[PDB]
């Protein structure tokens, strides 16, 4: 039956079932003011399809220069056509290629850049914030959205939306890389998985996929929506609360001393967005420090609710388009002040 909500990661993160239901703020507000994370699905069925296709973006947007970086070791490619990554997204065979041959695992850097996401695209703008969960929280007009109403002691978000745009990540050696490495945000966020591309010529790694999301430490609640809804995964997240931020910390410093890094003992490691937590890495985090996180997969249609201060870090399974939108909920602004 068609029920309000669910709970994924054994009862600790709350999915809502329902983006439009005017009751959701009942279920979401408890969970929300314990600095916990929220999953919103079936979002996808309220968008206009057409408009968040990788063709389309080509189509209409191909002649604009920007840069890309590789994933897998971190360098840009400057200056080329935003067609050069659309093209490559889901035919693995039109993808630019490293010194070795291999076709490269690209994200798109900074597009739309800045805040121009609404001025170059005017009808995806309205199609999204017409159909963001939560709207009180997530309109930027909202009743509890205080990022227009705060003085400058608070740090507000740019306008937004932000597009997050990447192939997936395909090899065993993929397994332990970053599409967005750790770091944190001082506002809230919502974040949109508008499509999927599973790709072709090389469209049968449907096996790493299942690797990744056993071993990304994922629940079996969320191994059952594969299995038995046939729902296409885009994403494995980990989120962590931001009261453990600082244990995160002392934790990346002591690597970065074994790995012989030389860095003052007051650096921020979180801050640097240089580090993704693999198995290893999130095993040591819970038995050397006390600290365990949420292990999400979001699927198409899936809103991720990321709370002010919660270090995250996200890998594309497959190619993702993503959007989404900051916002400074009464809950969490303390995470944005810049005094004491
Ligand atoms: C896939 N999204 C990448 C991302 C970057 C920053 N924060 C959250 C997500
Ligand atoms: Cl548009
Ligand atoms: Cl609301
Ligand atoms: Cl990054
Ligand atoms: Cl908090
Ligand atoms: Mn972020």
């Amino acid at each position: 039956s068609m029920t309000s909500h669910s709970w994924l990661c054994d009862g600790r993160l709350l999915c809502l079932h329902d983006p439009s239901n005017k009751n959701n703020w009942k279920i979401f507000r408890e969970c929300w003011k314990q600095g916990q994370p929220v999953l919103v699905s079936g979002v996808h069925k309220k968008l206009k399809s057409e408009l968040w296709k990788p063709e389309a973006f080509s189509q209409e947007f191909g002649d604009q220069d920007v840069d890309l970086v590789n994933c897998r070791n971190c360098a840009i490619i400057s200056d080329v056509k935003v067609r050069d990554f659309w093209d490559g997204f889901e035919i693995i065979c039109k993808r630019l290629r490293s010194e070795d041959g291999q076709p490269m695992v690209l994200k798109l850097k900074d597009w739309p850049p800045g805040e121009d996401f609404r001025d170059m695209m005017p009808t995806r703008f309205e199609d999204l914030m017409e159909n963001l969960p939560l709207p009180e929280y997530t309109k930027r007009d909202g009743r509890l959205n205080l990022a227009s109403r705060l003085p400058s002691y608070f740090v507000r978000p740019d306008l937004g939306p932000k597009m997050y745009n990447a192939y997936g990540l395909i090899t065993a050696e993929d397994r332990r890389v970053g599409t967005t490495n750790l770091h944190l945000d001082v506002s809230d966020a919502v974040n949109v998985m508008v499509y999927v591309g599973i790709p072709i010529g090389e469209g049968a790694h449907d096996e790493e996929v299942l690797k990744t999301i056993d071993e990304g430490d994922a629940d079996e609640v969320t191994k059952e929506r594969i299995h038995d809804h046939k729902e296409k995964p885009g994403a494995l997240w980990h989120i962590y609360a931001a009261k453990d931020a600082e244990k995160i910390r002392e934790l990346l410093r002591k690597v970065g001393e074994e790995q012989g890094q030389e860095n003052p003992p007051d650096h921020d490691p979180i801050h640097d967005q240089s580090w993704y937590l693999d198995q290893t890495l999130r095993k040591r985090l819970y038995e050397e420090y006390g600290v365990q996180g949420w292990a999400i997969v979001q699927f198409l249609g899936d809103a991720v609710f990321i709370p002010a201060g919660a270090p995250h870090q996200v890998h594309n399974l497959y190619s993702c388009i993503k959007v989404a939108e900051d916002f400074v909920s009464p809950e969490h602004v303390k995470h944005c002040f810049r005094l004491t």
